[PDB]
């Protein structure tokens, strides 16, 4: 039943409240997802002024229900199966030689809109590290989300690495651990091991003077032949 809600273009809303080393900020995002093509287009705005961390570090936090699951893998799509009641998505993101983000999000339909509502808490950051020092490039992010069933929670777990380019040519590693739990009581699809091949490009709206990020993202399930 969940999978039927994604056969067309779906409007997306993202709302994030954050506190990173006591820097409090909010982010509002809008756009649309077409799961048939694994395609997401979004624009995010910092509504509190200047974002106190680099946009790239927030990208993974700011809707894996928009993944293109190949037909032969459709029985492994936990994300859409939880809809419309939705799922809780939790992460710890460990920035190597720096702080961590912990995130708790509720992803669900509000009428015909897919909504991602997030709380983000960041601690242990260095004031002149790559995050609070704003030393990261703004360009593109890709990786493979490794998913396994979590039957004890009627949900999934995932892990993956992101390598953020630093302006010196080096990389800032962000190790991600993830847990998803259904909000509702409907049955969900507990998957075999597989991965999401995910890539996005970050850009700027030439007309936009607010602190913002434009994103074009493609997400495809794989790793079952
Ligand atoms: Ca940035
Ligand atoms: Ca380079
Ligand atoms: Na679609």
């Amino acid at each position: 039943k969940g999978e039927e809600l994604f056969t067309g273009v779906v409007p997306i809303l993202v709302e994030l409240d954050g506190d990173v080393n006591g820097h409090k900020f909010s982010v509002s995002g809008e756009g649309e997802g077409d799961a048939t093509y694994g395609k997401l287009t979004l624009k995010f705005i910092c509504t509190t002024g200047k974002l106190p961390v680099p946009w790239p570090t927030l990208k993974t936090t700011l809707v894996q229900c928009f993944a293109r699951y190949p037909d032969h893998m459709k029985q492994h799509d936990f994300f859409k199966s939880a809809m419309p009641e939705g799922y809780v998505q939790e992460r710890t993101i460990f920035f190597k030689d720096d702080g961590n983000y912990k995130t708790r999000a509720e992803v669900k339909f509000e009428g015909d809109t897919l909504v991602n509502r997030i709380e983000l808490k960041g601690i242990d950051f260095k004031e002149d590290g790559n995050i609070l020092g704003h030393k990261l490039e703004y360009n593109a992010i890709s990786g493979n989300v490794n998913i396994t069933a979590d039957k004890q929670k009627n949900g999934i777990k995932a892990n993956f690495k992101i390598r953020h380019n630093i302006e010196d040519g080096s990389v800032q590693l962000a190790d991600h651990y993830q847990q998803n739990t259904p909000i509702g009581d409907g049955p969900v699809l507990l998957p075999d091991n597989h991965y999401l091949s995910t890539q996005s490009k970050q850009s700027k709206d030439p007309n936009e003077k607010r602190d913002h990020m434009v994103l074009l993202e493609f997400v495809t399930a794989a790793g079952i032949t």
